[PDB]
């Protein structure tokens, strides 16, 4: 039972894919916990990409996301993190199978539409980093017991 | 040039229609300004429904929405308010034409999926009431000039 | 609280529209009670079109449906009958609005894809005529109380 | 039995709507006669829009369309012209109902995505003008006898 | 040339997925032979799942399916069985790729939405068992010679 | 940076799939350069299948396509050729994964709906063979820099 951080990146937003991406997660049956449209701050972006702290691309990459806008979500369910990765596809859209977001919509990795958490450790950081705890929604799905 | 407040209500959320509704607004070409998933407070709900202040249904209605969850949006464009009404349909889904959200998904008015602002005055209140000003996103669509 | 009889006609079946039509009624929120794919008997068709018993086109119309195949459904809900008409469109496709089954898929009256009960009296007859009591399914939807 | 001229205008092409529009005509059941993607010539554009020869907005209207690109189509069927109009919606998208092309995707009237032949007279002119005799395709649909 | 048994399980029906699934089989081009919505009998269920006669999870598995409802189908085509498997995905949805039924809509394996015949042996058993000879529909597609 | 030739074959045209296919390539992000609907000449078909010049099935395959109709497209982008193969699926539909054109719509090799250039060498030949230089459209997408 997990929560994963999913983020429509600026290219996703410019291309009008927010609704499509949300809907794919919703139909999959993960439970929505948090969502918001935003212009991120540089500090949040720099923490988000902390693992790439001192490499040549770091500045350009941070600039691209902090310029925004982005659409932020947290989704909940058994093996949510792996499911997010499955729905999104591989890092390179050219290697992504049709059916996945990247497979269906992306061309080059610089513009791969959407972020999904990579691991339990990344998910734990990302969920707390992008959303304050008052933004987490407690609710119960009448239909939930037929999903898991 | 207007902004309208659009809200997926609890029945919308339970039925898995957040993504579908967002996507219909996105494809229409209105520009997204603000969005968030939330559990509303009674005080916000009571202000939202202020025009029904002292009628028999007021308590039940406020309870239904404040129990939540809801999905909140603001959308921008020429005649956004009228466009929101067009996409959503008439108050009673049974009177709503197929193609509209209510036409395509709703059965009875108590469960009509989604709220759209009714008028310029309602929109002005609703946008400021549901969203703090730091939640409004400034951005520019590369494709915008082909929409309006 | 009503039950309406809905029938994908042979032109609809030939064109691969059974699923699309079932889906529209399902997405609308009506509760499915009954469904089967069949080659109808001439007796049932002749009863179905009994109001036209003594008219010129009667033979051709009966043969058309009895030759089949058809897909039969019963759908339940408040004002299901009116809702059926709303989803299907006007008798002639050139007059049906986009969004409806005929408006989206039909070209001429004789190939108008699908049948919906026209009134309470017709539905009462059609539901019992096309389906036996054994073929009516009693069940309870967990999400049902969010629809009506 | 008519032929109507349908043209995806530059805004339609910029917004990635060619397939969406083609698909809607195709699902409606009209028979495709001709199609091509092109940069139109100024001569053709001024001739197409000749009814507007002496008018303030003529030079801008022509420039917009001849700058291109456009996707040109011919569609065949009983009452094809009226049907084109039904699928597309009214001149102004704000006044176009959901389910039509303009109702689902348009906002303003300068950017209303697609053209449809207005009348029998207009259709005959437009077909002869945007297409050459040898671009018209003769073929027969196996399923066609189930459409009209 | 094969016939495969496809069954929308109770979770599928609860989640409003009957039309979605039918539509995917229909678009794939397999030919529909039989369909019905039913509350299955305990006798049929225990027989269908006989390979699991003596096992801890037998009594719960049968109860789940016989409580119902289910939507039953037969689909015909060259290598229909393997195709059913391809459309549906692997037993566990987490391991099912996007684009399949389970990959797009499933989360856990107890709630994996739909059954598909596993092998030729299984298909012949399942068809004879969930359907009676007179529920099988003989018909011919005009477009069928363009599919196989 | 590549151009790939994509062709809806007669079975695809007969089944109403032109729009669906155009839409998938458009949604993927490749830039449309060329498109037309046509009855192809035997000369062009024979060249198209020249690698099979001296084989038994050659006559039947040539007749099948030359009888037509076909819908021809050229699509541009980084690795367009590989992307074309990815969207279309494996040569045989029973082996193509759900999500692909063949995986979603095809049943057998001979009716596999659509053609995509197989390699750089094939694409270079196919683009010039099926289209004249005059039919290539030069244009610039406002949203283009968000795709690649």
């Amino acid at each position: 039972m997990e929560r994963t951080y999913i983020m429509v990146k600026p290219d996703g937003v410019q291309r009008g894919l927010i609704g499509e991406i949300l809907k794919r997660f919703e139909m999959k049956g993960l439970k929505l916990i948090a969502a918001k449209f935003e212009h991120p701050t540089m500090d949040v972006v720099a923490q988000h990409y902390c693992e790439h702290k001192d490499k040549p691309f770091f500045k350009d990459l941070c600039d691209f996301i902090s310029h925004g806008p982005v659409f932020c979500m947290i989704w909940e369910g058994p093996e949510a993190i792996k499911i997010g990765r499955n729905l999104v596809g591989l890092t390179s859209p050219v290697e992504s199978a049709a059916g996945t977001i990247r497979g269906d919509f992306g061309v080059v990795k610089n513009f791969n539409i959407v972020h999904a958490s990579s691991s339990a450790e990344d998910a734990a950081r990302e969920c707390a980093l992008w959303f304050t705890p008052e933004q987490l929604v407690t609710w119960e799905r009448s239909v939930g017991g037929w999903i898991y």
